[PDB]
């Protein structure tokens, strides 16, 4: 989905720890 | 497993995330 249909949201960062598995 | 294995399978493209990252 987009973050144009929930009724309640809020904003944080999911890590995806990968990126720092690449680098 | 092993492709032969299974009954009904079709050939297809499996996309990997990680892999455009990388390069
Ligand atoms: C009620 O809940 C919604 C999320 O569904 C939230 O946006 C809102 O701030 C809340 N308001 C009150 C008055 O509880
Ligand atoms: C699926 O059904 C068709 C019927 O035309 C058949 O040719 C095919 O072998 C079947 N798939 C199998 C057994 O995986
Ligand atoms: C595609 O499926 C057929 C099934 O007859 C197989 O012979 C062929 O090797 C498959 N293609 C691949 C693994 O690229």
């Amino acid at each position: 989905g987009n973050c144009d249909v929930v009724i309640g949201i809020v904003n944080n960062t999911v890590y995806d720890p990968l990126q720092p598995e690449l680098d």
